[PDB]
């Protein structure tokens, strides 16, 4: 495929001078299918991104993380066990709620600069249930957090009454404990990427919520309209800050290789119980 | 024009038989065109309504009033003077904030009544400036509340230093006497109606105010979205208790034959210099 031909000449010819050590603090991108980790200055971050998405258009297979470090946007990991193997509706006025209610813990941590501000929320989703198990992401990548900060807000929502209902009309019988304490924390995956047992998560609907110091009570909360407009890889990246929909706010401070072959051997590797293996191995 | 025919058929054939007396309390609803004053069943104010509805959406000359009484919804009338000709901005937050301005007041005249209640604000705007005069309606519609009550309510409202405030940086040079006292007791004008002098004020923004008893300091005010869903003269009337957006809370308790064809005189005895007339009277 073209783009994917383009993704691995930009990779292999331009980017290889910015592989970083394993463990490097530097590290800001990690290609989990080339096990290969980068320090991408902004300029080559945005070119990497006009190629993921391309690749993300076409439906390529990808497996690109971000590392959140010290300072950058807020990433909500939400593992849902359901009533059934039906997708949840989460139509806008559930996902509208779940925004006010994750930035009344955001202005409760104190760290929102005065003046007037846009942040934008993005929900991604699981594509399926699989056996009851399903998942959103909640991307707020523009509103650059202390990663202590994203840990205290993390611990707020955990306990959040008007999230557990929203979630509990949703059909989730794990509303206490379905947001990942360690969201703060774990590399993030790029929009379009995935592990490479899952699908990536779709972006379902986005929200441009405005605070303003002055009008505090004043939280209007609506749809982004025009998402396909914008370079999705670009806006939704938690260290990215020279997206065009998404502009910086700043707060107060594995060995795998499918290949696509032997997948059959993996999957009925399972069904024998000859889990000790004394003589057997 | 169709349905001015029809609001004409429904008022000669139909709404006569509720034709009030001049002075009579009784009277609901005041027709200034054809100088006509009713007093109208919900039944009949319904239907009425659906009619100067159908007349307002096609820019129909309507100048309808409906007296307030001693029990119905709140108006506040301000005429301003302006910096400028130009429009004042008046984006949601401003009028978010005066929203929440004019409840304190509500709030602090002890009528509300215990539990949960939505009530609706709706900013009605003078389609231009003339001569730096400027002008808009807040039709509390739903708030059913005593003469007095108003009365009240507006005397705390013209000392408000956060409204005065609001005012001031949106351009008006009389913040302090720019809220007519009298909101409480003049005939008010059906939306899509005005002066025959003047024309119609526009519905620019309404909100949804829900106040909660047991949880008195959490106070949501929030933009309507699909206002144009609605019969608006229906919804913004001070006195109807039939609207479907606007419910009802309920708070504790001339010109002769002006046909201008004889007021041809009327209007040709103003240009003579002739007021002051010692053997010509």
């Amino acid at each position: 495929l073209a783009e994917v031909q383009a993704l691995e000449t930009l990779l292999t010819r331009e980017l290889s001078v910015f592989l970083t050590e394993p463990g490097s603090k530097k590290t800001n991108i990690i290609n989990r299918i080339t096990g290969k980790t980068y320090a991408l200055p902004s300029t080559e971050l945005l070119r990497l991104y006009e190629h993921l998405e391309q690749c993300r258009k076409q439906g390529a297979l990808m497996y690109f993380l971000e590392r959140q470090g010290t300072y950058s946007g807020l990433m909500l990991d939400y593992d849902l066990k359901l009533n059934t193997n039906a997708v949840p509706p989460l139509e806008p006025p559930a996902l509208s709620r779940l925004c006010h209610r994750i930035f009344v813990h955001i202005k409760n941590s104190s760290v929102l600069p005065e003046g007037s501000h846009k942040i934008h929320f993005f929900f991604t989703l699981k594509p399926e249930v699989v056996q009851g198990k399903y998942g959103f992401h909640v991307l707020i990548p523009g509103l650059k957090l202390a990663a202590s900060t994203k840990k205290s807000i993390i611990g707020s929502l955990q306990h959040d009454a008007t999230v557990q209902k929203i979630l509990h009309e949703q059909g989730v019988t794990n509303p206490e404990s379905c947001l990942d304490p360690h969201s703060a924390s774990v590399p993030s995956l790029l929009y379009g990427s995935s592990k490479l047992n899952h699908k990536p998560y779709q972006l379902k609907t986005g929200f441009e919520l405005v605070f303003d110091s002055s009008d505090p009570d004043y939280i209007p909360i609506h749809q982004i309209k025009n998402l396909e407009s914008y370079n999705l890889v670009s806006e939704l990246s938690l260290t990215n800050e020279q997206g065009s929909l998404v502009r910086p706010v700043y707060c107060a401070a594995m060995l795998h290789d499918p290949e696509a072959r032997y997948l059959h051997k993996i999957l009925n590797l399972l069904p024998p119980e000859y889990y000790v293996e004394y003589p057997l191995w």
